[PDB]
């Protein structure tokens, strides 16, 4: 959720 490009974050 904290990286725009990741979804599993
Ligand atoms: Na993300
Ligand atoms: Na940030
Ligand atoms: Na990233």
């Amino acid at each position: 959720p904290d990286d725009p490009d990741d979804p599993d974050d």
